[PDB]
């Protein structure tokens, strides 16, 4: 009941942290437009959850990203809230390993997929008076070793949000982002499977935390939805859902 | 039902912020004891909201602490949630208009009030796995003009929040603060009417804000609801509740 | 003396905030190269400095860095210090007004020709365990009306130099970042002039600071050989010259 | 010569990061009043280094600093920066373990002693146009397990030093603070040695840093008189002296 009556747009919403936001709107009452550029995921969650669809959209294709909008109004005659979620983080990279096309093809997914989905939807915001959430990361915040592109996206993200606050603010459309740490989420598990040490790399991940446990989508997913549905004075802030990794001293060289 | 069969107490809760919070876990579904100095408010609290009771207790006598939390305990068995809002802004005060006994009275309320409920809540909230939610402001990470012993005390609450939330965290009780901008409460109402011009006081209150209005003590509720029911992964975060007023550029200045 | 022997590349060196900062490191000892893709205040400082010396690159040109780089070492035989402060303001511009492919643009100057030049340059300055200052902006921290893709690109430096730090730090080698407010510098000066109210603007951009006045390209360049020669246990910090436009609250609604 | 004809106090400036701080201004061209409760070491202080001495005051009471202050203009003639050092951390202690009276009388320490001759000294850096730094901490801003009162303190005085900033603006007296990391001091020598593991708790200590060291008092002394001598656009900023500290994720749970 908390948000039901509204209408929902969800990027990279197949599996992982967009899997747990889908859902966590669908419970309170929403309808759910589940974008991803994958089916297989989005299609079952589709069947699963009454309210949700899926619609395949690639949010780096700007043809996409527009049938995606028109689709959605179509369907469901408004649009209220849009999640900005889709993002990669790529494998652990020496800074002189990355390429400048590398970043490049980053900051289009992690980056200008967000604004210009965002930039397609505010027409629809601004009539319903809705909002605005993007998926950063703590690390846009507190930097990451090996990650130098990744950073900088996530870094570009949480001041882009603030920036757009500023400019919808006498529309009354809210823009705020949410900063996760690690949470344990199909791309979590893929990377680790990478590491020299699976076991090892997935330990150290939990303790990170000062809480000792790595988050769950569905945390993610109840901070969004209280950004849509019950904070009317908050508008470009910065939700960290880290488990408190950014408080304190701790063991940061190996030599 | 969100937080249903939980105990909350609230401190300051008898006007403005704190009894924005105290209707908010209500209409959660918690039972809620309501701590203040003043009876008029508090009582009159008591007897509108079922689930509500009215404890009179001055935050900063440490007698009316303990018999705070032991009460509390012997009339409803559990506590799950301290939200410590107690707190006073002076007048406006140059720096060489303050006194170092204004400044330790105006500690002994806005730090070490939070501090000695804290303490002696935290036995029975780490049996709940409970958690423990400060109301700090903006300006302790920002400043304030004319307020350098306010500004000091909200800037040891947001610290005190980090420090303890390290501590708390291998049992599971969870340390968070809020951090409001201008609110509309009485208070305010009190320090406009002091000013040489109560009007336009209050017309430069709602326009540091980009979203051009005050908050609502419901706004700062709301907030509070979310993170002792749905956060479980936020520990040592400080939420701002501002309408951005901290976002970009404005007149600071007047020559 | 206080760098003295040191060897130094500064983008955009050729007026504005890179010219002070080239100043300020000949003043301190250094040789000095001055990178720009315009010729005329370039060369005009290389006459007028010895130990400075101009090699015309466009920093988003791969090979005009990769030549920028190698002429350095022929001519001097070290590089103990590179300063990426070339990038672009552009007018201010509603969200729906920018495009994908300027904002794409604007990410080529203000972070990849940043990101290109560290990276060709890291190999020497672990040789000579130098150090990195990326020229970012107070408004990649608290965002700015009318400037969506320039917030962004701002936002991403900050992060990079952190991220970089972390990866550079087993070297030796130290990665900062410096945020300038309102600098008086052409840029400031072309984009008032196409401001309805030139005056006005130029009015509003000095109240915007407590300390009623803009910055002076100097004060940067005295930050920038702090960091440079002074500051060897500060890592990925971000170093505000800003007048303290960043605290207290100011009017940010106009209606 | 960078702050020649200049006179600067330091309180705690005996030992530890106040007598670097001291060293680095006589070693600028300043006059330096060296400010201790304790005898020993700022009277060999001043007998070792030609323009500065030695006035015994203990800064948590009030008559120690009015002296101070009356004796620094009596002897030389003028004031121009005053640098609160002095401070104290606690060992270790649970929240449980900790009393109000201890965290009260921390607060005359590292706070009240602070806010006081800040008070006292401003008449005359108002006549100097002169300049206030404030020595804080990191775990002000990041938190610190053990150390509840500790966290609180400082997490005062980085907000009291831009509420100052904000109200001397307009007499062009600058107000600023640093934060240290990890320094390698007496009182870190002092309280690794109630360590169960002395050798342990150092070794903690020097790979809490990516740098993979602590910090020395000389390079809080550079950053000190950086802001005294050539940071003129600089006021209420928190200035980071932490080899990288808060940067990255690092095992912060041990189980
Ligand atoms: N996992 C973490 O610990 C963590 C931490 C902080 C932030 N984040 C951010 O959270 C978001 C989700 O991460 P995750 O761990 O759930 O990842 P994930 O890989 O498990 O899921 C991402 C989803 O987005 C989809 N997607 C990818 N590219 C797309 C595109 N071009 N168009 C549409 N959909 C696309 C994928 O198909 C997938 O379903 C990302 O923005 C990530 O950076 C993750
Ligand atoms: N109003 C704002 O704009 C604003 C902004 C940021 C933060 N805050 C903070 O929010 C909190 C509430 O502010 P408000 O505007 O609602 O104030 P308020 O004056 O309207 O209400 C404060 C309540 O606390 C009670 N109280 C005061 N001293 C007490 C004591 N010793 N023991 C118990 N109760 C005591 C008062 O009797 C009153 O009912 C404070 O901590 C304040 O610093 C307020
Ligand atoms: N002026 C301010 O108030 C302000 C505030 C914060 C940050 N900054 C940043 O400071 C830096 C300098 O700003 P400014 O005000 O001095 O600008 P400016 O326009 O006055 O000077 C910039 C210089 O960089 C050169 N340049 C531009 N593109 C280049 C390229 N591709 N390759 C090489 N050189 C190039 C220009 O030719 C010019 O000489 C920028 O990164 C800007 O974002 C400026
Ligand atoms: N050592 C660190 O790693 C570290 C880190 C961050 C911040 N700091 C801060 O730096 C400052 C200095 O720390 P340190 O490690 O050099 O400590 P220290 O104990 O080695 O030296 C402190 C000095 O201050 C003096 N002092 C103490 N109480 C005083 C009083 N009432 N009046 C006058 N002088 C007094 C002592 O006699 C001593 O000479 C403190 O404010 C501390 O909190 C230290
Ligand atoms: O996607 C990941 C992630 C982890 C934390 C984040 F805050 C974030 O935004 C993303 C992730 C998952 C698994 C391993 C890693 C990782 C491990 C070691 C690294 O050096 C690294 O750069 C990334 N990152
Ligand atoms: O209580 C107030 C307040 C306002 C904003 C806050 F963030 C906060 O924590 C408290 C308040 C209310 C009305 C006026 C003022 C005020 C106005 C001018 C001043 O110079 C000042 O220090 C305070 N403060
Ligand atoms: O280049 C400018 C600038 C100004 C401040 C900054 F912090 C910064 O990084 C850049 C500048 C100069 C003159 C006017 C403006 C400006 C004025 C109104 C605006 O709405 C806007 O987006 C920019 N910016
Ligand atoms: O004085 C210390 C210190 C250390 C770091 C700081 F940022 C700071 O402001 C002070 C210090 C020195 C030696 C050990 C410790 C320490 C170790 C374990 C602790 O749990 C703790 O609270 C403090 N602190
Ligand atoms: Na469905
Ligand atoms: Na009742
Ligand atoms: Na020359
Ligand atoms: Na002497």
């Amino acid at each position: 009941t908390r948000y039901a009556g509204k209408v929902v747009v969800v990027t990279g919403g197949g599996r992982g942290i967009g899997a747990g936001i889908v859902r966590a709107f669908v419970n309170s009452g929403a309808r759910v437009v589940i974008c991803d550029k994958d089916e297989s995921g989005g299609r079952a969650l589709e069947q699963e959850l009454p309210g949700a669809v899926f619609i395949l959209c690639d949010v780096t294709q700007e043809d996409d990203v527009k049938t995606l909008v028109s689709e959605t109004i179509r369907r469901f005659g408004r649009l209220d809230c849009v999640v900005n979620n889709a993002g990669h983080h790529p494998p652990p990279q020496r800074p002189e390993e990355t390429s400048a096309q590398g970043f490049r093809q980053l900051l289009e997914l992690n980056l200008l997929g967000t604004y210009t989905l965002t930039k397609l939807a505010l027409p629809y915001l601004r009539k319903s008076q809705g909002n605005v959430i993007n998926i950063s990361s703590l690390v846009g915040a507190i930097g990451q070793a090996q990650a130098v592109p990744y950073v900088a996206t996530k870094g570009a993200v949480t001041a882009m949000t603030k920036a757009l606050a500023l400019d919808e603010s006498p529309y009354g459309v809210r823009v705020n982002c949410i900063s996760p740490g690690n949470i344990w989420t199909p791309l979590w598990e893929e990377l680790a499977a990478l590491m020299p040490d699976p076991r090892a790399s997935i330990r150290e991940g939990m303790l990170a935390q000062p809480l000792g446990r790595m988050g769950q989508p569905a945390e993610v997913g109840a901070a969004a939805v209280f950004l849509a549905s019950e904070a009317n004075f908050c508008t470009g802030i910065e939700l960290l859902v880290t488990g408190g990794a950014e408080l304190g001293y701790g063991a940061k060289a190996s030599r």
